[PDB]
């Protein structure tokens, strides 16, 4: 029945404003778009613009020096090769082409993974949730940033899934042509997710579910790629920012498939580590 996407003002959340539809939207929706956050349309321009500036000038031998080693480890960069290139970064184990990008990216990095920390602490207050071991140390985390850049101009299609993540953080810049890869399903139907100007989209991810025993939602989501018709005009980016637990994290196994999560192992419980190692 209920499709639409609603938006909220994380000052405003902080300040005890619209807590009962809050609530509502992460049990039935799990996601929103959120204002005043610490994150800028310009922040994200400027992150943007030096890393395609480096795909399309950084030299072959430099190109080489900061690939990824193995796409396992989720460092650096791929898709160079001189669909997209991609950009990865942790908190540590990073690789950079420049002094300058590291100190761009550093930053960007730091205030998305403390917009992050600040979102997920909202959505702990208002499922009165208390992690075992406390709040801050289950936020101070293993985060991890990805950005994609699709350049072409000026297919298989995948299955929706949920994000392994307490909660994701999602920028984009929009199509030319008007296109919209990003969609989720909210209340049964497959809504699009576009650029909102000062909006950032946020996700919950099952870890959200897991520690809030149940309250929050994790929507299935999947992202498009465009048809041979909507080509022209369709470059576009995205930044999405991954706040995922520690490795010794540990959750009920009855809780995990209940809420309808593929879980291999058996047992009591486990780890966020074995859950994906
Ligand atoms: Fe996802």
């Amino acid at each position: 029945m209920d499709t639409t996407v609603p938006t909220f003002s994380l000052a405003e959340l902080q300040q005890g404003l619209h807590q009962d539809e809050f609530r509502r939207c992460l049990r039935d929706k799990g996601l929103f778009y959120l204002t005043d956050c610490g994150l800028t349309d310009t922040e994200l321009k400027s992150a943007k613009d030096l890393v395609i500036d480096f795909f399309e000038h950084g030299s072959e031998a430099e190109k080489r020096a900061v690939t990824s080693p193995v796409p396992t480890m989720r460092r650096g960069f791929t898709g160079l090769e001189s669909y997209s290139m991609c950009y990865s970064m942790g908190t540590a184990d990073n690789l950079f082409p420049s002094g300058d990008f590291e100190r761009i990216w550093t930053q960007y990095f730091d205030r998305q993974y403390t917009a992050s920390r600040a979102v997920a602490r909202e959505v702990l207050r208002a499922t009165g949730t208390e992690p075992d071991g406390g709040v801050e140390a289950f936020l101070d985390c293993e985060p991890l940033l990805r950005f994609r850049y699709f350049p072409q101009v000026p297919p298989l299609r995948m299955a929706p899934h949920y994000d392994l993540s307490m909660v994701t953080l999602i920028q984009q810049t929009p199509c030319a042509n008007g296109f919209v890869s990003l969609q989720a399903e909210v209340g049964g139907a497959f809504t699009d997710l576009p650029y909102r100007p000062d909006a950032v989209l946020v996700f919950c991810g099952a870890i959200a579910t897991l520690v809030t025993g149940g309250q929050v939602k994790a929507p299935r989501h999947h992202v498009a790629a465009p048809r041979r018709d909507q080509i022209a005009g369709s470059s576009r980016t995205s930044s999405v920012f991954f706040l995922r637990p520690n490795a010794d994290f540990t959750f009920s196994v009855p809780l995990a498939r209940e809420c309808g999560f593929d879980v291999s192992l058996d047992g009591e419980t486990a780890t966020f580590q074995d859950w994906i190692g």
